[PDB]
């Protein structure tokens, strides 16, 4: 009778589970596991390290709404991948680590990288396992998927020994789950609907925050339709970005910090009041702010500022809801207010302090005149990672998204390291689309090794390091003596790296140089990368 | 009157407590601690990710016997170093992670980088504290500093939120600690160093392990003593290399699988009978092999193989009581023995199979003609960080050690990603050395970015890839359907990440560059990469 | 061929490791284990709850020097049992929890009691261990005996799925370890034994502690022969008493604070600086007192205090280390001196301010009174469980000790409820001894069910009660609007519980039914208790 092993029960069941995309490094035990996962039809990725792996995984989640797998070996190999369970922790995304054990007949003889690894995981999971035995590892990753999508979504850890592995079963000792369906979307109360519509009606300066709850929920097209029949006006969150297109003329993205000083009710779709949002607390927000909040996770609600109105469920069914009430009972929120026009005087004011630095020519460059040579050359459908400090939070400023789930960047955790990964991921999950990958310096050397793996796999991404010799800035000469913790070798030449795997490598300091530049940059068959450039003093 | 803020405290603590290398990123909350223990006199690093920072700051605790230093911010930043803590845990060597926090009036609302930092440190540490004011630092960083280095040395964990970072007290609220002494050498009673030299006197294939714990301890000088008063054959485990030199006539490193066997009794000298040594268990070992096991752990005694003569304490003391028993009562095994005579012959057939390979000039060149290249240009007293599989564990074989402590390798956690780290921690301590840095292609792959590190900080460090195409080997052109899981760009030009900070990179592929490129490589002001190319099949 | 269980090889391993005494409640699924414990000799007694179980388990552990057991069912009952764990770990005592826990093919499913044991168990283990198979479970039981007993000693835990309980093996298939060695009695350096001698001579107020270390260590013919030929001042911590006989004319014990806080050199023998020593620190000690450290522990060296000289190891091998330097160069502390004088000022006022209360015949009576004739009564050699906070703070001063290891107390974690655990643990290791359990009211209630348990076993225990209504007192008359939170129902007779199983219960109010009652309940042949009324303002 014919027989399985382990390693190929895995891969079958992750499959069958909607498991598309597996990044990882092989080694003792796990070899099989990759083997038999492109036998299967799973996406299969070997990095420099499984740290940017481990991050490449929860962001197949964020944009699939099915867990990505980091592969890892026992020991040190699960350890560098708890980076991507704590991201995926803190950004509430889907995501597996399967970490390789040693044989189990060896615990307690100091057995090849025996480590206590679902202890080590413990604090970032939902889910946490060692199966018991070789037939059941399928009742494992099908309650292992469905833990990381229904519920406020999160990480798992499966725990795998050896010899579960590498032993075979009988296959017909071997039940399958069926594929875990789709997450049932929770609809709030008919009395909060109304009292939410009611409540609006009231406010005199009402503002809608988008968060990347409702962008991963897929609930674009009720976002958009709830703004737009209300007419009233949004903010965008980081990663929120693009569900409602950033070209959106009700957008106050330009006005954020007046908005949020000055509204008297915010309607949070999908966002947290954590330090992202100042907690909601004042200076930054008034002290009497009324809140009403979407969320899938009822805990959440209420944290830091009380909540109104509470929303509990899933952001686009709940979205739904309002639309359909605001259909029997319709209501818009005015044109012409005192809001409407300060919040419009404040987004000019805006426009008059960033022209300036567009257009500055001068030489060493600053963030905005980089970056409008960049947006304006980026497909309108090119998916952006944006990682760094000043990089990512002028790149959130001045790089637009007009769809949703198309920005990337450092997240709740504000990890850096991320960025090489996300882009390969989201390459993996978009392959008929434009990667483009706007890193700082410092961010670009936490994985910069994996620009090999990008060109290794033929990835559609174009790197661009954004270079003011170091963390904020770095001096233009080292004295050997006094190197400050956050400098690096000042003009370090990173496209270099390209020469590594035969790509383009492009040095700009220049304006002249940058649309050139990027335009050969981003044609190329090949990943290249743009090091440009800028003043230390920029910000 | 005069005040102090905590990151002060805790460099001058730090400082008086004899911790001498940081290595690190900066960033929220820790920019202030960097600051201060460069003024403070502590060598800081600045890498370009905490996972190979905090491998070097765990090799700093085994070369020096106080705790390197890894500095780190909060949330993932933290999480990334637990790398760090897990290879000191898994080595029992002195380290110590410092992780900023939030700010502690901002817990549970979901503040920047907020993590359950100590629960995440737990698994790996002897010592895991917050400390509680600004006051009570010195408190806990003489105690985390004691707690690394006494007993059997391990990591510790110390969790500072931002506010007692960047807080102040008066100078006159604050009491210092005396600087942690040495610890004390324990000795086994002495009715088991009698039984352990009676019962060697009774042994027909005796063998001596010298393991990385005499090292550690020092023992080096008491060690020799023992080994060549009683004419004993020894075994060096890999990091254990040196404390002996290897050119001993009493080594039997080629026949180590013969003599473990063989060998009716073994002494291990600060080895473990874990995974390493197969566990003293059949078939590597004799069903009924007698151990005498020198180790300050008492737990470990008897683990896997039953102990004949426990001998508990310091290696280094321990050692010296068997020399001042052996000198009241002297003993030597027969220089002429069947025993001798079966190692002899396995040693000379063991040349005899190795001199085909060392002097093999096909292209491509395998492992032994390579590191025969290698080996005669390697200064006597550098440093060697050596990490891979086949690069490693056959670079153990030919590059010999004749000083302890100069060799870094995977060690006990087969860990990749520790080889510029731990080449970064020897030069920072010692700089009047060379540092010879041999890794697989994969094994650089890990953190390649480290070697702008090795530069921006002037290190004397050449960095040689030995590079098959992957791990274990890479077919010569890639299939694009089908990748293999651990294979990378064929002849990828490592060697181009030189020209990042300026230095020289060379592209090795004939014997007859060896010897000429690696004396430039290892003569040049700027760490020299060297790329060499060597066949798939090889190992 | 012939068969044996899990259970059965459980039951063995334990008896060839050295234990000797199982405490617990059976059910699901560690019913064999007490049946198969049983028939290998081991002493099973089952308990009412199984938290005063886990505490009489660890009360064997420091009996003895071998780990008593403590069996307990899956889910809550290996969480009552995690008090037992939490005590050894605070006491430094071997101790064993045997868990149950659900069938592992059950895992994941929602089972019978399935719980997180082991991450339960976890921070107050040294060891913790799921057996793998069958017929491993002989290493996992040596493995934790061993783990127990060597180094500082400590708790472990085994967690015992159902199927590895209940499943069979081959006899021919399971390998049984030799029993676990005493572990080896280290030594400090002569060098260090050298320097504590001299840094004696030089101090004018020396003082000996001897603590419960040295009396676990079995030292107590070696400590009391340093104290005797250095004509030093000791005092004796509260389970340190009976090390040297509390009768003894060198004691200090009378005048504790004053020695204290004017000793300038304190040889600390088997004792901890932590909050029973008020952490070495003033007002309670002198600012620049120095300290001589004798301890198993070299982590505990240098808390809080700094040590002068560190003495590492086992305090019988190391005080015979100091007795033997002695001999070589005799020296002993001075009579007449100016210290002695103090101290014996001190001990005389305290033997005026206590004889009072010793012979006040007033009604309520106090708690001296009560303790007094107790004290006439009690064997010379019976063994002591004192309990609770007055009654055992002032029963730690009027009861003396006159053997090692003759007192049971609340130890170092300060616990209620470990009194009748205890006093049961000590009747199963001397059962040819009197034990006599002095406790609280409120101590009393914490385990009174158990006072069955030692008439089911025909104990030879005498539970003695001292009854002020509550913790600390409680009122003579209860208004039912405002009950204190630590009040009990007043003059509860307690003395009841004896008539459950068929006992004698007296109840004493008067001074002149002490004497007679007290001898009448020693002389039953079941175990009696005698609830003596106390006034709620005496102490
Ligand atoms: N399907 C869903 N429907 C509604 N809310 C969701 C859904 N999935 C996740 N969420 C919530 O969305 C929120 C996203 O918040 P956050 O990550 O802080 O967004 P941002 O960073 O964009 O402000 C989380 O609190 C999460 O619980
Ligand atoms: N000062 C010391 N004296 C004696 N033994 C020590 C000392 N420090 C550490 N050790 C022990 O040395 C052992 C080293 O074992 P291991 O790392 O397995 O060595 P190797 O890998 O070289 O065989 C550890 O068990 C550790 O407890
Ligand atoms: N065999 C031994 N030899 C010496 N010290 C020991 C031994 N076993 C345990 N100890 C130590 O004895 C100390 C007891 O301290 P503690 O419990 O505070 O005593 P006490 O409460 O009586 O003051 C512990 O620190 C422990 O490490
Ligand atoms: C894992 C991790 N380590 C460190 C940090 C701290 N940090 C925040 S931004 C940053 C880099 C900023 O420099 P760069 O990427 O060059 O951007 P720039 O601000 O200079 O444009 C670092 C190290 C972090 N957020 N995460
Ligand atoms: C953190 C970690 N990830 C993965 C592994 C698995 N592993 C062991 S050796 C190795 C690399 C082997 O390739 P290379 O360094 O090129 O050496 P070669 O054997 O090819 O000479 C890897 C990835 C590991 N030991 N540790
Ligand atoms: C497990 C536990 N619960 C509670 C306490 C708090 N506590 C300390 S002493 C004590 C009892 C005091 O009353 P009693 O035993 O009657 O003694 P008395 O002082 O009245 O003589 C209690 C509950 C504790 N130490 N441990
Ligand atoms: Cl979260
Ligand atoms: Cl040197
Ligand atoms: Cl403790
Ligand atoms: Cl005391
Ligand atoms: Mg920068
Ligand atoms: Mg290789
Ligand atoms: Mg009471």
């Amino acid at each position: 009778m014919a027989t399985i092993t382990g390693a190929q029960i895995v891969a079958r069941a992750l499959k069958q589970q909607g498991v598309e995309h597996m990044f990882g490094i092989v080694g003792i035990p796990v070899i099989p596991i990759a083997a038999a996962a492109q036998r299967e039809g799973i996406k299969f990725y070997g990095f420099h390290n499984e740290q940017s792996a481990s991050y490449a995984a929860g962001a197949v989640g964020y944009l699939t709404g099915r867990p990505g797998v980091c592969l890892a070996v026992s020991g040190p190999g699960m350890i560098h991948g708890i980076a991507g369970l704590a991201n995926a922790w803190s950004n509430n995304w889907p995501m597996i680590l399967i970490g390789g054990a040693n044989d189990s007949y060896q615990n307690g003889q100091g057995a090849f990288q025996e480590a206590p690894q679902i202890e080590s995981a413990r604090p970032y999971v939902k889910y946490a396992a060692r199966p018991d035995s070789i037939a059941r590892l399928p009742f494992y990753v099908e309650q292992a998927v469905r833990t990381t999508i229904y519920g406020r979504p999160g990480a798992a850890y499966l725990d795998l020994p050896g010899d579960i592995i590498s032993g075979s079963v009988e296959e017909a000792e071997v039940t399958y789950p069926g594929r875990c369906p789709e997450p049932p979307r929770t609809l709030a109360p008919e009395e909060n609907i109304k009292a939410a519509l009611a409540a609006l009606k009231t406010a005199e300066r009402p503002l809608v925050i988008v968060g990347k709850g409702a962008a991963y929920s897929r609930a674009e097209d009720e976002v958009r339709k709830f703004v737009e029949t209300t007419g009233l006006p949004y903010l965008a969150s980081p990663m929120g970005k693009g569900v409602i297109p950033d070209d959106h003329p009700q957008s106050i993205a330009a006005a954020r910090s007046f908005a949020l000083q000055n509204t008297d009710l915010v309607v949070l779709m999908g966002a947290r009041m954590n330090w992202m949002m100042h907690f909601g607390q004042p200076p930054r927000w008034n002290e009497k702010v009324r809140v009403i909040q979407m969320d899938i996770s009822a805990e959440e609600i209420g944290t830091n500022v009380p909540t109104e109105v509470a929303l509990v469920g899933d952001a686009k069914a709940i979205t739904a809801q309002l639309n359909a009430e605001l259909e029997k009972n319709p209501w818009s929120y005015p044109s012409e207010t005192t809001w409407w026009t300060g919040l419009q005087s404040k987004i000019a004011a805006n426009a008059a302090t960033v022209e300036p630095m567009f257009n500055d020519d001068s030489v060493p460059m600053g963030y905005y005149r980089v970056l409008r040579d960049i947006r304006d050359l980026i497909p309108k459908d090119a998916i952006i990672s944006n990682e760094g400090a000043s990089t990512m939070d002028i790149g959130r400023t001045v790089l637009p998204n007009f769809f949703a789930r198309t920005r990337l960047d450092a997240a709740t955790f504000g990890t850096m390291g991320v960025g090489a990964g996300q882009a390969i991921a989201a390459a993996s999950v978009h392959p008929d689309r434009k990667i483009i990958c706007v890193q700082g310096d410092s961010a670009f050397g936490f994985g910069g090794m994996e620009v090999e793996t990008a060109a290794r796999y033929g990835l559609n991404i174009t790197f661009v390091i954004i270079n003011n010799n170091g963390i904020g800035g770095g001096p233009d000469e080292l004295d050997p003596a006094h190197i400050p913790p956050g400098a690096y070798t000042p003009q370090a030449h990173y496209e270099k790296m390209a020469d590594v795997y035969g790509g383009k490598g492009y040095f700009v300091t220049t304006p002249d140089q940058l649309k050139p530049v990027l335009e050969e940059a981003m044609a190329q068959p090949k990943p290249a990368i743009v090091n440009i450039m800028i003043s230390n003093k920029s910000g």
